[PDB]
C-alpha cells in the first residue's frame, strides 16, 4: 500500500539529509502541497528535532525563515513537516558550473547578512553557515534567500536581560570545518562574530569555486586556515571581501556586530560598478548561454 | 629501576621549578603523552599543593587554562600533573633574538589580558605576571596564550558576597621583583591593578628588550622604577603602552577594573597601522 504518516502526508523520496536526520519529500493529500518531512527514530540516544522545532516556532514569522506545517510522532519517529523550498544555494552553484559572478555574490551577501542578523536578535547563532543551509523561496519568493537547520543552533544570551555567554572554551557540536571560523578550530565557544565570519568563507567560496583548504584532515584544515593570510585569500578580488573577513576576525568574543557597516561595504561596491538592484541572478541568465 | 610516580607517570627531565614546587617532564606510560609533574615533598610546613592544585580545578573550562590530568600521593611527595604546553613567552622572547615586533606585541596583549580578565572574574589575583609564566599551546591551540603557576594566587574577594579584601601595608614582595608593581614595592596588599600594572612592564619589556631596574638588589630596583617617568619609559613607542600603565597606576585597591577599555586601545592601534588579522607571529617568520 501508499505509505503515509501521520493522517495527511504522504512520503515520497529522500530529498536529502540533516543534522537531525534525514528530509524526504512529502505531500499533503489534504490539500496537495508538496512538503518536507524530517523523521528522527525514537532512539533517545541524542533526542533533537523537538529542540529544533521549537526554535522554528521561535523564529516563525521572520523574512527568511520557513514556516513549519505540522509535528508529531509516528510509530519510531518524531515528525517535524515544514514548508518545502526551492533549490539550496549549492546545488545553485553547482547549476551554474561552480561559478558565480560579482553580481550575484552580492544580491546573495546582502541577504545573507540579513538572515544571519534577525536569527542573533532571536538570541540564538546557527553555528553552521554554509552554502547548504541557504535555500531560494519558490515562486513569488523566487528571490528570496531563507536559512534552514537549526539543529546546532545555540542560545548566545538571556533571552531577558541579554547577558551573554561566558568566555569558556568549547564543549559542543560543531559544524562544517571548511567555513569554521579560526576561533572554532581554536576550541572556543562560539558567538555572533563566528556566523559572520564563516560566512565570509561562503563569500570566498563562491568567488574561488574552492577555498585553499580544501581537498586535503582536521588538524591540517586548521593549520591551512590559519596559514593563508587574508589578503593572499582574496586576492584578484575587490577589497571588500578581506575587509569584510578582517572585520570579523576583528570582533570580541561579546561584541555586538556592526551589520548595517557589513552589508554597506557590499552595497558600495555594487552601485560603484554599476549593477542595479534586479534580482536576475546567474541562475536565471543561463537560459540564455552563460552563468557567467 | 624505571622511575614511576603514581604507577602511571614515568618521571622525566627536570624541567624548571614552580613557586612552590619542582617541576618534571612526564609520561603518561599508557597513553604515551607527555605531562608535567610538579612535586612538593609531603615534609613542608607551608604545604601549596593541594590548594593551588584546587585552584586549577576551579578554573576548568576557561580559555588558556591547563588541565590537571591526576593528583597522587607517593611515599615522599604530593605528585599534580597537568598537561605540558609549549614554550613560554621568555623562551619565544630569547628565541627571537629578543626582539618582538608590535603587532606579536598587540596579538599577544589581547590575549594575556582576557587572561587576567578570567582569573579575576574567578575571584583571584594571580600576583605573580611574567613572560615565564604564559606558555603557547601545542598543536591547532599553538596560537593560543595560556596562563600558569597559581602558587601565588590569592582570592581578592569572598565568593558569595563578592566584598573586597581589606586595605592592608607592611606587606612583602610576594612575586619577581622586575615586574613586580610599584604598590608591591611600597609593602600594599595586592589587587586587581597590581596584576595589570605588571603586564604593562611585561608589553613594555617585549617591546624595549629589557628594563631600567633590570641589570644593577630589590631596593635598587625600586629605586630605578620609582625614578623612571612612563614617559620616559615607553619614550619611541605608541603612546596607548603609557595610556595603559597611567590607567593601571591610576586605579584604586579595590577598584574593578575596566578590561574592555585596555583592550580596545591595543585594538585601535592594531587597526590603525592597518595589520590584518593573522595567526603568525614573530618565532613563524624565522
Amino acid at each position: 500500500m501508499e505509505l503515509r504518516v501521520g493522517n495527511r502526508y504522504r512520503l515520497g523520496r529522500k530529498i536529502g539529509s540533516g543534522s537531525f536526520g534525514d528530509i524526504y519529500l512529502g505531500t499533503d493529500i489534504a490539500a496537495g502541497e508538496e512538503v518536507a518531512i524530517k523523521l528522527e527514530c525514537v532512539k533517545t540516544k541524542h533526542p533533537q528535532l523537538h529542540i529544533e522545532s521549537k526554535i522554528y516556532k521561535m523564529m516563525q514569522g521572520g523574512v527568511g525563515i520557513p514556516t513549519i506545517r505540522w509535528c508529531g510522532a509516528e510509530g519510531d519517529y518524531n515528525v517535524m513537516v515544514m514548508e518545502l523550498l526551492g533549490p539550496s544555494l549549492e546545488d545553485l552553484f553547482n547549476f551554474c558550473s561552480r561559478k558565480f559572478s560579482l553580481k550575484t555574490v552580492l544580491l546573495l551577501a546582502d541577504q545573507m547578512i540579513s538572515r544571519i542578523e534577525y536569527i542573533h536578535s532571536k538570541n540564538f547563532i546557527h553555528r553552521d553557515v554554509k552554502p547548504d543551509n541557504f535555500l531560494m523561496g519558490l515562486g513569488k519568493k523566487g528571490n528570496l534567500v531563507y536559512i534552514i537547520d537549526f539543529g546546532l543552533a545555540k542560545k548566545y544570551r538571556d533571552a531577558r536581560t541579554h547577558q551573554h555567554i561566558p568566555y569558556r572554551e568549547n564543549k559542543n557540536l560543531t559544524g562544517t570545518a571548511r567555513y569554521a571560523s579560526i576561533n572554532t578550530h581554536l576550541g572556543i565557544e562560539q558567538s555572533r562574530r563566528d556566523d559572520l565570519e564563516s560566512l565570509g568563507y561562503v563569500l570566498m567560496y563562491f568567488n574561488l569555486g574552492s577555498l585553499p583548504w580544501q581537498g586535503l584532515k582536521y588538524e591540517r584544515i586548521s593549520e591551512k586556515k590559519m596559514s593563508t593570510p587574508i589578503e593572499v585569500l582574496c586576492k584578484g578580488y575587490p577589497s571588500e571581501f578581506a575587509t569584510y573577513l578582517n572585520f570579523c576576525r576583528s570582533l570580541r568574543f561579546d561584541d555586538k556586530p556592526d551589520y548595517s557597516y557589513l552589508r554597506q561595504l557590499f552595497r558600495n561596491l555594487f552601485h560603484r560598478q554599476g549593477f542595479s538592484y534586479d534580482y536576475v541572478f546567474d541562475w536565471n541568465m543561463l537560459k540564455f548561454g552563460a552563468s557567467r
